[PDB]
């Protein structure tokens, strides 16, 4: 099965490409993870995937989501990690973590609390930053804070130093969220950037925010650990061709600044939009960034029916297959997934403990 071959990506093999994408807790407190994370994280590395990458976690307090987002702005925050990164490894899957800035959709509800921006009276919201003072609108209707050069140049740090402690917590695995309307994708989508200055307008410009934030981020990101990003390669807003093709030429600059593989996602970057959900609906749309920029990929939504993760890989759609909601539901979907596509030995997709039973 192609779903559990092994595939090397630098320094790191994956003993299959079954990846579980970023997926929020909301169980943090002032950023800080606890044993929720601890049980969480270190019971999907035993359920068998390769690869297991650690939610949204902020570069800064406004950059959190929600009051229960997990954050990395201080070295006390980067230490919370460890034990669980060396509980990952020890199930033989590769930790990752995804750094992020949640920009004009941030300080908002927990999503069964609302999902909401926070009331203004609230103890627990806070002002949101963006590269131009909009909303969002819908449930989103905060304005942001229009960034100066200087909060541009502090929050490129703040990425820098998210990544050098993920480097230190012992990740072996990076992904940038420059994708969901956050603060990255904000900066490229011409929705959300009104700038006049270096960081808006042209297509240079717009791209600007990122590639410089990758940029800086590769100079303490180790070169033999896989460097990658979330991104979303068009919003489903009657400008698909046009956004697609901007974002493949993008996909060809983060490759050429050192990206190593490519979450495709949607942007979600303004809420008048028509997504068409289904399973695997991004399949094609992912094969055609991989092949136009040249560059792995992975992506999401509905590849939890095992030969469905099959056919993309097959395909060659996908270089990994991210799979999120199946694995809340069944944190050992890699062995049911296994059992599924008939792999020999499918209970030694789990440890010993496991697997000597169900066999
Ligand atoms: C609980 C939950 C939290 C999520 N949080 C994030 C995250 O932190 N960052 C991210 O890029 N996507 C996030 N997503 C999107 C998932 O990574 C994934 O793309 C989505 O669930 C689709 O895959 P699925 O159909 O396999 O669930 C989240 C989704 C879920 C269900």
């Amino acid at each position: 099965s192609a779903l559990f071959e092994p595939y090397t990506l630098k320094d790191v093999t994956l003993r299959n490409r079954i990846a579980i994408p970023p997926m929020c807790q909301y169980m943090a407190e002032d950023g800080m993870i606890n044993d929720w994370h601890h049980v969480h994280l270190a019971g999907l590395a035993r359920g068998g995937a390769g690869l297991l990458v650690v939610e949204a976690t902020a570069v800064a307090p406004e950059g959190r989501i929600t009051p229960g987002c997990a954050g990395i702005w201080s070295d006390a925050h980067a230490q919370a990690f460890v034990p669980v990164v060396q509980a990952i490894k020890a199930a033989g899957s590769v930790p990752g973590i995804q750094i992020a800035h949640a920009g004009r959709k941030a300080s908002a509800n927990r999503p069964w609390e609302g999902d909401d921006h926070i009331a203004a009276d609230d103890t627990r919201g806070w002002e949101t930053i963006a590269p131009s003072a909009i909303a969002f609108g819908a449930h989103l209707p905060k304005v942001p804070r229009e960034m100066t050069l200087d909060d541009i140049a502090r929050v490129k740090q703040d990425f820098v130093d998210a990544a050098r402690r993920a480097r230190d917590a012992g990740f072996e695995w990076i992904e940038l969220h420059f994708a969901h309307g956050f603060l990255g994708q904000s900066f490229f989508s011409e929705h959300s950037n009104k700038r006049t200055d270096a960081y808006g307008g042209s297509f240079d410009n717009r791209s600007r925010f990122l590639l410089e934030t990758l940029a800086a981020v590769r100079e303490v990101w180790p070169e033999n650990l896989p460097l990658t990003a979330r991104f979303g390669v068009l919003e489903y807003d009657g400008r698909d061709e046009q956004t697609l093709e901007e974002s493949i030429e993008l996909a060809r600059r983060f490759k050429a600044g050192g990206l190593d593989l490519l979450s495709v996602s949607v942007g979600f970057t303004i809420p008048d939009t028509n997504i068409p959900w289904g399973p695997a609906f991004m399949g094609p749309i992912a094969e055609r960034v991989r092949r136009e920029a040249k560059l792995p990929v992975t992506s999401a939504w509905g590849f939890g029916t095992p030969q469905l993760a099959e056919a993309a890989l097959q395909a060659n759609q996908l270089d990994l297959v991210s799979v999120g909601r199946a694995h809340l539901a069944d944190p050992h979907w890699a062995y049911f997934a296994a059992k599924e596509l008939g792999v020999e030995k499918a209970s030694w997709t789990l440890p010993a403990p496991y697997a000597h039973w169900l066999e």
